[PDB]
């Protein structure tokens, strides 16, 4: 499981 | 499972 | 599993 | 398990 | 479990 | 488990 | 009388190469996959096994 | 008389290489897989032997 | 009489590279997964094994 | 008579290697993975065993 | 008569390297992983074992 | 007569490195993990054994 | 309001060039004359005056 | 509102410019004469003077 | 307002400039002239007066 | 309000430059003559004066 | 308000230069004249004065 | 309000800097001349005079 | 005046 | 006056 | 004047 | 005057 | 004048 | 006047 948000 | 949003 | 949005 | 949100 | 968030 | 936020 | 056996071989091999790479702007974005990139200028030699130069594969699943 | 085997040769090799580059941003961004860039000026030899340059796999899974 | 057996040879060999890399801006982000830049003048040899330059493997799953 | 077996050679070796990296701004982000930079001028040999130069593994998991 | 095995060779080796990195903000930022940057002008040899340069592994997990 | 066995040979050698590193700002933040900077001019040999040159693992867990 | 007067220019420029030359014999004879060889990779500018780039007199005689 | 006079221009500038010349042999033989050769990636500007590139003349007589 | 004369230009500029010269065997012969080799890399600005690179004259005679 | 003169220029600069030179052997006989070579990585400005970079003369004969 | 004047200039700047000359055998032989070798990474800045940079002169005779 | 005159200039400056020189053999045999060799990372700055560097006259002869 | 030759 | 003679 | 013979 | 012979 | 014999 | 006789 992986995650990586540009806001 | 991966996931990589850019907003 | 992949995702990759743009938005 | 792995996370990296830039805001 | 890692998290690294730059806000 | 590893945290390391830049706010 | 001489005698050459596999000699004065030239195998596998580069030179000479010259190259220049103007680019304002280079994005690479995987997600879950292989990417491979600017392999250049590159020279090799097998014996006996299988041998690759910038093979890519996305996954490998064999549940 | 003379004999030569297997002599003299050459394998794998890599000479006179120039190599610029002018890259304003370069950007990678990786989740969950591999990324390869830039390989440059790279020689190998193997013997009784698998050999890879550059090779990626975004990831073996086998539950 | 003389025997030359596996002799001057060259086997993995780099040399005479000149580079340069004007990059205004490089970032790498990397999440759970491997990264590899940038390898140069590189050479290797193996005997009796894979040799691998710059491989990358996102991860290995084997619960 | 003169007997050569294996010799006078060269088997990884890299030699004459001008670099220059002019960079404003080099970023690393790694989470949980591994990241390899800046490999530059290396020169390996094995004998009996694998051989590995710049290689990544994000992680392994067996449980 | 002469014998030479395995004489005169030259196995792992690095020589002549000029290197120049003007670089004006340089950050790593780690978590949970490996990061490996700048490995210059490096030279190995093994015999009868495995040999790395510059190999990372993110971890390691067998529960 | 004479007899070399395994004699002259240059294995591990590193020689002739010139380097040169301006940098305004350096900065490594590590959490949890390996960081591996600046090997530089490094030179080894093993014998019966592995070797391994700037070598990272962000951590081993075995419960 | 803004004004730009001779602003802004590139003038006498040159970047991104990479040139390899392998010559396995170069020979120069000059008697009484004059040789120019190998100029490369220059810029110039020059105000009020003539310039002058890689130019050539065998000779001046003037009694 | 904004001027611009003289501004914004490129004179005079060459780049990405890659040249490779293998030449086994070369030989100039000059007597009482001028010879120039293999101006490359040469860029100039003048103001109010003759500029002149490669230019050759054998002799000037005025007795 | 802002007022910029003669600014911000680049006059006589070269950069990322990369270079490599294998030649086994340079001769210059010089007899009572002039030789120029190997101008690489040169940027000059001159101001109120001529300018020169690899210029040669062979002789002047003024009797 | 802002005034810029002659402000924020470059003028005579060279940055960047990778250069190798693999040279056998070098020979430079010289009668009575002049010889230049191997102008390397040369920047220059000059105000109210000519400028030479390389230049030769054979002589200079006024009797 | 500011003005600025010949100010935040660049002139006769030389940064970030990697050279390497491997050269097994340098001979010069001079008679009765001049040779200039190897000028290598050199600045200069000149006011109200001519400026010369690897200017050679045979003889000069004015009897 | 500010005035610069003649500030913040950088003029004659060199940095970063690096250079191998591998020679086996170097001979200057000189009879009667002038001969430079070898300058290297030189900077100068003059005012109100002529500046030279490396700069060779054979003979100067006023009888 | 100049000459050249090769014999 | 020149002169260049191989022989 | 100037010679260059080779013999 | 110069000379440079070969012999 | 000037001289430069190999021989 | 110069001489550099190589035999």
């Amino acid at each position: 499981v992986a995650a990586a948000e540009k806001t």
